[PDB]
Parts: structure tokens; sequence; C-alpha cells
């Protein structure tokens, strides 16, 4: 595998960012379908031939959770895009009828529901 993505930013929208960690991520983390997305993809263990040749911006909730905890993000938009990157990576690598895709979509729908609760900008 390549190394996992960075969790620290080498350099106030903090309400939404706090909520992204405490409610959004935690709610997805606890969902039944969370396991494939709780850590960087280990393409050997999970036997995902060519995953890192196809997916150039790998992303996972383990990474996003640490970025939230390290106060890594520029802004809440940047975090929201890591979530979307994770989902869309799954839609790019896998066939649209696969279990893994159905799992991502369900998490994505839940994510959109929780994003609707975000505190104001
Ligand atoms: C035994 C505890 C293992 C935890 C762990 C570790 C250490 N590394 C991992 N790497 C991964 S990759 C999960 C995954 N499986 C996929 C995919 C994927 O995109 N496409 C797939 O077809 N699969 C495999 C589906 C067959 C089970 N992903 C990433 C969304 N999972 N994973 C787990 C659960």
């Amino acid at each position: 595998n390549p190394p996992p993505p960075e969790t620290s930013n080498p350099n106030r929208q903090t309400n939404q960012l706090q909520y992204l960690l405490r409610v959004v991520l935690k709610t997805l983390w606890k969902h039944q379908f969370a396991w494939p997305f709780q850590q960087p993809v280990d393409a050997v263990k999970l036997n995902l031939p060519d995953y890192y040749k196809i997916i150039k911006t790998p992303m996972d909730m383990g990474t996003i959770k640490k970025r939230l905890e390290n106060n890594y993000y520029w802004n809440a938009q940047e975090c929201i895009q890591d979530f979307n990157t994770m989902f869309t990576n799954c839609y790019i690598y896998n066939k649209p009828g696969d279990d893994i895709v159905l799992m991502a979509e369900a998490l994505e729908k839940l994510f959109l529901q929780k994003i609707n609760e975000l505190p104001t900008e």
C-alpha cells in the first residue's frame, strides 16, 4: 500500500467542523455498513487488485476522524469533500450493483440527512 493520507495541516467555521465530528462522522461510524470505510484501504488484505492505480485520492473515515481531531481542516467544506471523495471513490472503483456500492449509497444518504442538521454558517 502507499502510506496513508496525512492527518496534519503543515500551516472560525468551527461550529460545523465540530458537528461533523461529534454527530455526522459518529453517526456514520456506528452504522452497520461502516466497516469498509473506517480505515484507509488495505488493498492486500481486502484483495482489491489495482486499487491505488485507479483511486488517486484515497479517503476514509479513519483519516477524516483524525483530521477533525487534529484540527486539520481549512473549513467545513474541505471536510465535507473528504466524505464525498470516499463515497465517490467507491462508485468509481466498483460496479454500480455491488454490495459495497449499495453500502456507500446508504451511508451517503445518511450523511446528507445529518448534513441537513449542520449549525449555521
Ligand atoms: C480484521 C479487521 C480488519 C480491518 C480492516 C483493515 C485493517 N484494513 C482494511 N482495508 C479495508 S478496504 C474495504 C473495502 N473493501 C472493498 C472496498 C471496495 O472499494 N471494493 C470492494 O469490492 N471491497 C471488497 C468487497 C469484498 C469484501 N473497500 C473500500 C471501500 N478494510 N479493512 C478493514 C476492514
